[PDB]
């Protein structure tokens, strides 16, 4: 029991932290050192990191976001039972690829939004909405979403590469900003890093969270009950996808035996203050 | 340029996982691979670690927390200009070892509180506050606060190894459940993390944040000024030791050439609205 890496695109993504920490302590407790890279969405970064699988300095390897496909493919296919993909909305073949629904989810979320009355949506997300996308599984259900309720999307009130909460800020403080007849109703922000600092720009200039805009976070990362307006919420099943994309690696490196279980991983809107 | 790797206790800290990005960074710009391990501090998991050094898989390490000193130094001596020890509130002979003034912090952040009228203190560590233990410059700072104001300690307000939110809201549960007598005036929880899961529970029982108890932070973490009573806290220069980190490695390397510049790393006050 060697050496295991994970790859993420930002550790200081909660999200990533959290899932990291969960795969780290399942396989130590098998033995394994565990060891995260960082990408910020490089290709070559990646490609770096699957060449100590290349190498034998790794003995598997868990990715959690995933930027060229096809190189991954061929690395799983040279290297059978060490790559393990988890919540990348990607099937890589050669790789055991667990996938969660993510188009689902923010389709029920954008139905709960318009179920409270929201009409008038700004969406945010983490790459740049027009071309492909990481997150896009998402950005297809949004845009369903508009579709099936003849709602414009506005393009203004559409807002690509943001990730972080002092990004969310800017958005927040841009949307503070509007007249009332042109304020989104609801903003679904794809990552609750970016929902609490919307929520503090629009605190500051004193719109009211949720009454004059209701903001949908993603994640449910661990400050999410704690914010200020405690984050309304798709959450997701951190630990269950870590066990399982353990035990795949582990399944695939001859250590554990196969179970005839296979918990579903599902993702779940929990509503709190802020939507 | 090659592979680095990056050691500290608990990467589910933001503290940590900050101090990970910015040094990260910088060494991908400078052409280095890094990945960063977490020990849970145990000393087992920071040999394992080393031996990736021993072995010469990783051309440097960087260690933000340190379990066993003497093994620390035998390395360092072994691989001199390969390990840089960062905020450890160690000195280990062999590696180039940045120390900030947490001490002084302490006592200037308890000090704060004594002036704004508190005389009942709360002290929360992530150690054990009996023994050896991390973060003990803060505790001796601590101890030595008390007793220049001759304030008793008392010790049903003293809460070792607390280190998350949840263990927080646990201490705050506590706190809360207490009349107003035996309640304290003012609790030093040593994280952000912690403070946040204080506050909340505090909240939940109508304590008042921070009328009925102040509640210092710790570390000026992303979350801090977005909490639901935006944090006072000491602030960690996060970007600046993670440069002056990665600067001494890269010296240590060959990689860079000495300044005649030091920039000196200081810890700051940063009040909010907690207390
Ligand atoms: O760091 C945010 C960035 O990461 C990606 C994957 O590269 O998505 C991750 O972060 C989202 C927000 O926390 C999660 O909802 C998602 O499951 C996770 O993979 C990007 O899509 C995002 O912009
Ligand atoms: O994860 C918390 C745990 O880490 C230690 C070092 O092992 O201290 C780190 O975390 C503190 C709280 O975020 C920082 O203030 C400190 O600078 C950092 O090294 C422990 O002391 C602490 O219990
Ligand atoms: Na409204
Ligand atoms: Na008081």
């Amino acid at each position: 029991t060697g050496n295991i890496g994970v790859l993420v695109s930002r550790v200081t993504n909660p999200f990533f932290a959290g899932l990291f920490d969960a795969i780290e302590r399942e396989l130590h407790a098998h033995g394994y050192q565990v060891m995260i890279t960082q990408t910020y969405d490089d290709p070559e970064a990646e490609e770096r990191f699957l060449k100590q699988l290349k190498s034998r300095e790794l003995d598997g390897v868990i990715l959690a976001s995933v930027e060229a496909p096809d190189r991954v493919m061929a690395v799983a296919k040279a290297f059978p039972g060490r790559v393990v993909v988890v919540n990348a909305d990607v099937q890589i073949p050669g790789a055991t690829s667990l996938v969660l629904p993510h188009y689902q989810a923010t389709r029920d979320a954008l139905d709960y939004l318009f179920n409270q009355g929201h009409r008038r949506f700004a969406y945010v997300s983490g790459g740049t909405i027009s071309g492909a996308h990481h997150g896009q599984s998402r950005t297809q259900a949004f845009l369903d979403f508009m579709q099936a309720h003849q709602l414009l999307v506005a393009q203004d009130l559409l807002f690509g590469q943001i990730h972080t909460a002092k990004e969310g800020q800017a958005v927040g403080k841009q949307l503070a900003s509007l007249a009332p007849n042109v304020r989104p109703d609801a903003v679904f922000t794809n990552s609750d890093e970016v929902a609490v600092g919307v929520i503090d720009s629009l605190l500051a200039a004193d719109v009211k969270v949720p009454d004059d805009i209701a903001v949908m976070g993603y994640d449910d990362q661990p400050f999410a009950p704690f914010a200020k307006i405690p984050l309304t919420t798709v959450h997701q099943p951190v630990a269950s996808m870590a066990a399982a994309a353990t035990h795949e690696l582990l399944k695939g490196l001859g250590r554990q035996v196969a179970q005839d279980t296979q918990p579903t991983l599902h993702l779940s809107l929990k509503i709190r203050q802020s939507a």
